């Protein structure tokens, strides 16, 4: 039993609701909710510029500390860092984003690094302005990850088209 409070169930460990990622991950303070990151982690826009907003700017010092040792992610890779606020930890994932011409079949990629983690509250992976479909983000999540995954979806028009549309 855990805390996350009105999602429908699409399999035995995906489940979706239509919520704001920032204010469900401060309701619910999850383990680690999951960034949609670039590999700079340049938290300028979409989820990962709302949830660095959140944390008043706290994630991005952290992350551009991590940068400088580290370098860039790869694209369909992810790092650990604080969660700050609004989870223990957050999953920075790099999803493909279509806008920059990236590869769509690193997107099952990106979704792997959720099996390192037993529960996480996520957005839809390369969803938004990372410019790909966001039914075929759904399914490749279904068919990818294992572990419990909670997927807040901001759009209401898209979180409807998304549950009508799901085989
Ligand atoms: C289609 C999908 C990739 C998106 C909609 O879920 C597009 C728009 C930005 N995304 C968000 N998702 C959940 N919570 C959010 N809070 C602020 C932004 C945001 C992802």
């Amino acid at each position: 039993v855990n805390s996350f409070s009105g999602y429908l169930k699409l399999t035995d460990n995906v489940y979706i609701k239509n919520a704001d990622i920032v204010e469900e991950a401060k309701k619910v303070k999850p383990t680690v909710v999951v960034n949609a990151a670039n590999v700079y982690l340049k938290h300028g826009g979409g989820v990962a510029g709302a949830l660095n907003k959140a944390t008043n700017n706290a994630m991005q010092v952290e992350s551009d500390d991590y940068i400088a040792t580290n370098g860039p992610l790869k694209v369909g890779g992810s790092c650990v860092l604080s969660g700050h606020n609004l989870a223990k930890h957050c999953l920075h994932v790099v999803g493909p984003n279509v806008n920059k011409g990236e590869d769509i079949q690193l997107l099952k990629s990106a979704y792997e690094n959720f099996n390192q983690h037993e529960v996480l509250l996520a957005p839809l992976l390369s969803a938004g302005i990372f410019g790909a479909d966001p039914i075929h983000s759904l399914r490749v999540c279904v068919d990818t990850v294992r572990t419990n995954v909670y997927l807040a979806v901001f759009d209401k028009n898209l979180y409807d088209k998304l549950v009508s549309s799901f085989l």
